């Protein structure tokens, strides 16, 4: 009915488990499945190795934004081998029954299943330390001026484990990214990493990456989400309680600036009042980062006093780091480099 067969009623290739595929691919099982088609796990018998094969739906604009991750993959590999890494190696792609496949590395889980596996405790802050130098070094190789790749959805989901006892990571799915002069989405990113500047509607680059990276963070020793917004009005407002009302100079140039705040005369802008006797959202920048972290108070939830790596000065280091990241403005938000050369990590 569908692709001779091998198709089913959503231009997803129906899996079967133990099919060869090119007298190479021996597909395992299903990994998962996206809006852009299904990742499986595969023995490549050639090389005798484990890999994660990413099939593309059968739809021409699925096809089409695949072929632009391809190029953004090649483009990461004439570099690769000769810049930071942490990022999910592409070993191949090609066309299978009207399918393009692109065959990365085989890795562990992400960085959203350890979390579950603590049943969302958290992880140390010593293990989110060498989390945020390798994924700040991976930010620092998609800034190299001939790549100027944004990845657009960095989340825990997104982050893999390359060994479940180790701490390597790498960065994964670069199906929704762009280069900086190639911008073609406007709804991007996953709503509780969204940057205020996607949310505001305003032009973006690769500092929404870093954003991104600093909600990670702080959920990955928390366990929890820092703004878990329901819907794009609830989450500028949940990253309101914690940062604040956003400078003026960028509310004043931003297109979706009064879907949330209101101008008054004065030329200040404040929040957009709620309705009748609903509860409030805590007062702009009252929901300290201070207290999320439990800076002074052994931690999230106590669990951190005395612990090695975990003193007020580390946790001080921690917001410092964090704020910088979660800055409002893109062109003074911290950069790889910098973040690199933050106290937190030497
Ligand atoms: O080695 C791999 C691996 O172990 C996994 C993987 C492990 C653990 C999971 O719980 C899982 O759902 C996927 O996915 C892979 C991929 O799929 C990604 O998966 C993510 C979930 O983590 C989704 O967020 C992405 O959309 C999706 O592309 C790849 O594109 C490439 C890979 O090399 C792997």
């Amino acid at each position: 009915v569908y692709n001779d067969g091998y198709d089913d009623d959503n231009y997803d290739y129906i899996v079967k488990n133990g099919e060869k595929w090119m007298d190479r691919y021996e597909i395992d099982s299903l990994i998962g499945k996206g809006s852009f088609g299904q990742v499986v796990k595969a023995y490549d018998r050639v090389e005798q190795e484990w890999v994660a094969i990413k099939i593309i739906k059968n739809k021409k604009a699925f096809l089409n934004q695949a072929q632009i991750e391809v190029r953004l993959l090649e483009l990461m590999n004439k570099h690769d081998t000769e810049m930071k890494y942490y990022i999910v190696h592409l070993k191949r792609h090609f066309m299978f029954r009207n399918h393009l496949c692109l065959v990365f590395e085989m890795l562990s889980y992400n960085l959203y299943d350890l979390l579950r596996n603590t049943n969302f405790r958290g992880v140390s802050l010593n293990l989110t330390r060498k989390f945020a130098q390798q994924m700040c070094t991976a930010l620092l190789f998609l800034a190299t001026p001939e790549l100027s790749i944004i990845h657009c959805d960095l989340k825990p989901e997104n982050i893999l484990l390359c060994n479940p006892k180790r701490s390597a990571i790498k960065i994964v799915d670069f199906g929704s990214s762009c280069q900086l002069g190639q911008r073609i989405y406007q709804y991007i990113q996953s709503r509780f990493y969204r940057s205020p500047e996607v949310l505001l509607g305003m032009p973006y680059d690769l500092a929404i990456d870093m954003w991104s990276l600093g909600c990670i963070l702080v959920e990955m020793h928390t366990g929890e989400p820092l703004f878990s917004g329901a819907n794009e009005v609830d989450q500028m407002n949940k990253i309101v309680e914690v940062l604040g009302i956003p400078p003026a100079h960028i509310l004043d140039q931003a297109p979706k600036a009064r879907k949330f705040f209101e101008k008054l005369p004065d030329g200040t802008w404040n929040l957009k009042k709620t309705k009748d006797g609903k509860r409030e959202y805590k007062p702009p920048g009252t929901r300290k980062l201070h207290n999320i972290l439990g800076v002074e108070t052994g931690g999230p939830g106590g669990r951190r006093a005395g612990e090695s790596g975990h003193t007020v000065a580390d946790y001080l280091k921690f917001k410092d780091l964090i704020l910088r990241m979660l800055d409002y403005d893109p062109k003074t938000r911290i950069q790889p480099y910098y973040a690199l050369q933050h106290s937190f990590f030497k």
